[PDB]
RNA sequence: GGCCUUGUACACACCGCCCGUCACACCAUGGGAGUUUGUUGCACCAGAAGUAGCUAGCCUAACUGCAAAGAGGGCGGUUAC
């Protein structure tokens, strides 16, 4: 809440109000909107969040995946429609905010401890 | 020119035979800056299915218990090859 109340309002007419609670270190599945022509479905994105942004409506997401050898990273917006659903499969236990460390590792060295309850 | 003996790689019989360099043609081959294929010895990295061990996170028909539960099993995690 660093903005006007004028801005604050015309961004809180928009907000999602069904987001379950995650953090980085989780690994999440995320169904997104795909639409070609008229045909719509959705896709799954599953992999480990490495960042999280808590900017309100400007709220952000990343999520690393290995995909057929090759990682791959996408900086979902929270709020967007386009993000029809998030799960989380299995919560993480980590020491900072931001994985960015796991770029470089691979395989086993990349493993993420889960959090026990 | 004629007889005896002797040496000979000559027998078209010394107007014999025959060797090497250089020139011409053809063939196979050695060396050679490098270019490239296969295979292999060490050292390290990564590592599937599978087998062996450990584990106590989650889920659970046959057995025990009136029931809570217990035993047993499965999924998962983890190490070695």
């Amino acid at each position: 809440s660093g903005k006007h109340p004028l801005v604050q309002a015309i961004e809180n007419s928009q907000l999602k109000t069904d987001l379950p609670e995650f953090a980085p270190g989780d690994t999440v599945v995320v169904q997104v909107k795909v639409k070609e022509g008229d045909r719509e479905r959705l896709q799954a994105f599953e992999g480990v969040v490495i960042a999280k942004k808590n900017r309100g409506l400007n709220s952000a997401f990343t999520v690393r995946k290995i995909s057929s050898g090759v990682g791959v990273e996408r900086v979902f917006q929270t709020h967007s429609p386009v993000v029809a659903k998030i799960e989380v499969k299995r919560r993480g236990d980590v020491r900072r905010a931001k994985l960015y460390y796991l770029r470089d590792l691979s395989g086993k060295a990349a493993r993420i401890r889960e959090k026990l309850p």
